[PDB]
């Protein structure tokens, strides 16, 4: 492992605090991508030119178009990503890649195949997966792993910052550091937990308090800390035990309840390995009202996902954003703290 004298960071735009991007570039001369950045997972991809206009999502969204890249490097195997919530399918592709000023030789999947749920709801074109290689469909190098090996990174880890307001324009969306953190945007000190197992950015959990009486994960369970994610998520039996004391109404897709109960919910805390991570009503309650004739829904939805990775809690972004993350592969531990 060489490590260099070099940080790097790639701004994010936040939308509806539901959505962060950046933009890295793919090919010579450059082709510039909307993508998310997702330790859910591992490849790179975004939607290729050669997808069918009948997929409206890929109508929705820039194409990369390999016939404009002097740099491009066919190699076309066959590629299917299965995502807990969706999936898409394409070929293998090389080409040079831009994130945050560094320029790395990636070789991505080009999506031919994208369907409507959830892409097309998706305000970024491709997924970036900063997960590691072991989960990396195809065995493809991911590419933290590539730029790792330019040994130019002072270290071997990168951190996470989503931020609270979204759109309000003048504020920064959110921002990664590759290489390290941004001491600027948390306060107090790290404080880390050891993965279960590499490969994955999988964490043990104590356990889960809705308010005073710890009713969940009484036995320990795993949290997963999804970047990639917009909430936090639980098996169904785990969610249904949570929104029973919050008294919310299970809806198709989330929970929600009258906006007028919203300030009154109790908070909700994780007990990750050493320290008690709590959220109030407002961390996880998006308040669009104060009414008992509207309804609001919370930033915490319920999501089984499968072995062997499965069961597990996934913390997305209605925890990310109150707690700055550092994802250390050096020691391989996820490091938390208080995001300012
Ligand atoms: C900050 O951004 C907020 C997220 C916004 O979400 C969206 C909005 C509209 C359309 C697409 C999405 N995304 C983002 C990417 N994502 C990826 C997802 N995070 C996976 O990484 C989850 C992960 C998984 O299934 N891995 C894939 C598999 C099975 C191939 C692997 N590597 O293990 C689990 C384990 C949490 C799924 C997803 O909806
Ligand atoms: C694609 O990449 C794999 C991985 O090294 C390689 O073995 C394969 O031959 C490539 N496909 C081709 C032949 O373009």
């Amino acid at each position: 492992l060489t490590l260099g004298n070099t940080t790097s960071s790639v701004i994010l735009t936040n939308y509806m605090d539901t959505q962060y991007y950046g933009e890295i570039g793919i090919g010579t001369p450059p082709q510039t991508f909307k993508v998310v950045f997702d330790t859910g997972s591992s490849n790179v991809w975004v939607p290729s030119s050669k997808c069918s206009r009948l997929y409206t999502a890929c109508v929705y969204h820039k194409l990369f178009d390999a016939s404009d890249s002097s740099s491009y490097k066919h190699n076309g195997t066959e590629l299917t990503l299965r995502y807990s919530t969706g999936t898409v399918s394409g070929f293998l592709s090389q080409d040079i890649i831009t994130v945050g000023g560094i320029t790395v030789t990636q070789m991505f999947g080009e999506v031919t195949e994208m369907p409507a749920l959830p892409f097309m709801l998706a305000e970024f074109d491709g997924v970036v997966g900063m997960g590691f290689i072991e989960q990396a469909i195809g065995r493809v190098t991911p590419i933290f792993d590539n730029i790792i090996s330019q040994g130019v990174l002072k270290e071997d880890v990168f951190s996470f910052y989503y931020n609270r307001d979204s759109e309000n324009s003048q504020s920064l969306g959110g921002q990664i550091v590759l290489g390290g953190s941004d001491p600027q945007h948390y306060e107090g000190n790290f404080h880390y937990i050891n993965l279960i197992k590499t490969g994955v950015w999988q964490i043990q959990m104590k356990g889960v308090s809705v308010g005073s009486s710890t009713l969940l994960c009484e036995d320990g369970c795993l949290a997963l800390v999804d970047t990639g994610a917009s909430y936090i998520s639980g098996s169904t039996s785990s969610i249904e035990k949570l929104m029973e004391a919050l008294g919310a109404k299970k809806r198709l897709f989330d929970y929600v309840v009258k906006c007028n109960e919203g300030p009154t919910l109790p908070d909700i805390s994780f007990h990750l390995g050493g320290k008690e991570y709590t959220l109030t009503s407002a961390d996880y309650v998006f308040q669009e009202s104060y009414s008992s004739k509207k309804l609001c829904t919370l930033a915490i939805h319920a999501m089984d996902i499968p072995p062997p990775t499965g069961p597990t809690w996934a913390l997305g972004a209605t925890f990310i954003r109150k707690f700055y993350t550092e994802f250390d592969r050096r020691n391989n531990r996820i490091g938390f703290a208080l995001a300012r």
